[PDB]
C-alpha cells in the first residue's frame, strides 16, 4: 500500500496472508472454512496466515492453516486477468474471534464515489521496493466506469473497477494482490492489477465481487 496508514494489530480481522515461505499475496475470510484471493495469486503449497499483524513476528492470535484446496475461476484469463478470483478451502475451519472475523459478501453493487477500505502487507514504494512488517490501510473511492476506461481503453471488462486517486501517490501494489476492498462492511473488490503504483491517472483496478457472488456460492456448496 503506497501512501497508506498502519491499520492498528487486528483491527482488519478478515485480512489473511497467502504465504509459501515468505508472504507473496492477500487474501478475505468469507467463512470459518474459506479464503478469497485473486486467481493470478494461485500456487500450490500454500499456508494461509489469519490473525497476522507483524507479518515476521508470532505476536499471538496467529492461525496458520494450510489450503486443502485452490479454485481458480474455469474461465480466468491469465492474459486480461479477467475473471481474477480464486476461492481457498482451509484443511480445518479457523476459531473466529474478534481478531479473526469473516467479511461479509455484497448483494449489490457499490456505486461510483463510495469509500472503501483496502489493506496488505504490499510494498509502499511506487519506485522501488519497501515491504512492511506490519498491515497498512488506506482508504479510496470507487471511480466511475467512464475515468477507468479512460484510464485503460480497452483493458476493462464489466467484472473490474477502479478504486484510487488519479492525481498518484496513494493506491495498493505489489504484495496487496489477492486483498480486499470493503466498502460499507462488504467485500466489494479484490486487489488485481494497475500500471506501476501510485502513478498519476493509473489507478488500481480491482475484480467485482458482486458478479461473482452466486458463482462462489454455488462453489462453495459443492465442495
Ligand atoms: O500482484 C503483483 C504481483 C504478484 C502477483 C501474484 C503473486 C506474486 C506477485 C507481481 C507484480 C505486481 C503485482 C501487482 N501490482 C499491482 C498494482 C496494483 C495497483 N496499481 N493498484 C494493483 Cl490493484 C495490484 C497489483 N499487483
Ligand atoms: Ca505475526
Ligand atoms: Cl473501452
Amino acid at each position: 500500500i503506497v501512501g497508506g496508514y498502519t491499520c492498528g494489530a487486528n483491527t482488519v480481522p478478515y485480512q489473511v496472508s497467502l504465504n509459501s515461505g515468505y508472504h507473496f499475496c492477500g487474501g478475505s475470510l468469507i467463512n470459518s472454512q474459506w479464503v478469497v484471493s485473486a486467481a493470478h495469486c494461485y500456487k500450490s503449497g500454500i499456508q494461509v496466515r489469519l490473525g497476522e499483524d507483524n507479518i515476521n513476528v508470532v505476536e499471538g492470535n496467529e492461525q496458520f492453516i494450510s489450503a486443502s484446496k485452490s479454485i481458480v475461476h474455469p474461465s480466468y484469463n491469465s492474459n486480461t486477468l479477467n475473471n481474477d478470483i480464486m476461492l481457498i478451502k482451509l484443511k480445518s475451519a479457523a476459531s473466529l474471534n474478534s481478531r479473526v472475523a469473516s467479511i461479509s459478501l455484497p448483494t449489490s453493487c457499490a456505486s461510483a464515489g463510495t469509500q472503501c477500505l483496502i489493506s496488505g502487507w504490499g510494498n509502499t514504494k511506487s519506485s522501488g521496493t519497501s515491504y512492511p512488517d506490519v498491515l497498512k490501510c488506506l482508504k479510496a473511492p470507487i471511480l466511475s466506469d467512464s475515468s477507468c476506461k479512460s484510464a485503460y481503453p480497452g483493458q476493462i471488462t464489466s467484472n473490474m473497477f477502479c478504486a484510487g486517486y488519479l492525481e498518484g501517490g496513494k493506491d495498493s501494489c505489489q504484495g496487496d494482490s489477492g486483498g480486499p476492498v470493503v466498502c460499507s462492511g462488504k467485500l466489494q473488490g479484490i486487489v488485481s492489477w494497475g500500471s506501476g503504483c501510485a502513478q498519476k491517472n493509473k489507478p488500481g483496478v480491482y475484480t467485482k465481487v458482486c458478479n461473482y457472488v452466486s458463482w462462489i456460492k454455488q462453489t462453495i456448496a459443492s465442495n
